[PDB]
């Protein structure tokens, strides 16, 4: 649990305004002053209850976990401050949360851009799958936008998500890479719906009955039939029948190229 080579001196951080929230408290914009960059914009996770040591241990665990990963489409850990008030310093995704990015840009994003985002996320997810990493805090799962052509996996924003969960997770709290694939199928649907949430107006308790009746989220307007088909494969009832992330990443590439050939 050593953070020594990524421990940041506090005076190198200028804490700015609140820009969002994580499981443990508010996320702030900031500036980090280092030899590498005189003024780097950062996101700073704070912790409302880290005066409690059990809470503090769980919070800094988020940093220890993030440290082990390095991927173009996963929000990077810059460093930590492990003295009170404890902070986790992360890269700042300047364009905010993908959901609201998509809602305001329904007509200014080409279909190729939407497919690229799905592809980029699949590369990150296949990377994690190869590392045997099952991300446990499913309620915290998010996607942030670092540029027009770059999205990243994150666990903060800028209850269980039943409407996004695989049937075996809902029924039996089984969580595997195959349940992650089901949830990513939903994420893809949301991207192609320009940020609309699944099962709007449906009670959480009614979700499993619809799945078990054979019902699935409908093809989004203007969505390529091949891409919708890919989503439906993520939603095989039997987890063993779903594609692996390696296959999703291969299929999304072929779809992306085809849209660019149109
Ligand atoms: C840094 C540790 C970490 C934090 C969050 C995730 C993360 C974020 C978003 C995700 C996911 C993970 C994710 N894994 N499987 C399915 C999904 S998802 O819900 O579609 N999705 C967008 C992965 C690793």
């Amino acid at each position: 649990s050593s953070t020594r080579d990524y421990e940041i001196q506090r005076e190198r951080i200028e804490l700015g305004r609140c820009i969002g929230e994580g499981q443990f408290g508010d996320v702030h914009q900031g500036i980090y002053m280092s030899p590498e960059n005189p003024a780097l914009a950062v996101a700073i996770k704070t912790c409302k209850n880290c005066t409690s040591d059990s809470v503090r241990e769980k919070f800094l665990q988020e940093a220890l976990t993030m440290r082990q990963f390095d991927h173009p489409h996963i929000v990077k850990l810059i460093g930590v401050i492990t003295e009170n008030p404890v902070w986790i310093i992360m890269e700042l995704c300047t364009l905010g949360e993908l959901r609201s990015f998509l809602q305001v840009r329904k007509y200014s994003l080409d279909l190729a851009s939407l497919i690229l985002y799905a592809y980029q996320l699949s590369t990150a997810l296949a990377y994690l799958e190869s590392k045997r990493f099952v991300h446990r805090d499913i309620a915290a799962r998010n996607v942030l936008v670092s540029s027009n052509d770059c999205v990243k996996l994150g666990d903060f924003g800028l209850k269980l998500p039943i409407k996004w969960m695989a049937p075996e997770s809902i029924n039996f709290r089984r969580f595997t890479s195959a349940s992650d694939v089901w949830m990513f199928g939903v994420c893809m649907w949301e991207i192609l719906m320009h940020g609309v949430k699944p099962f709007q107006g449906v009670k959480n308790n009614d979700v499993i009955g619809r799945i078990e009746n054979g019902e699935r989220l409908p093809m989004p307007p203007n969505c390529p039939p091949t891409l919708y088909s890919l989503m439906t494969k993520c939603w095989a009832y039997d987890p063993s029948r779903r594609p692996r992330f390696t296959e999703l990443k291969a299929q999304l590439s072929t779809i992306l190229e085809e849209e660019k050939a149109q």
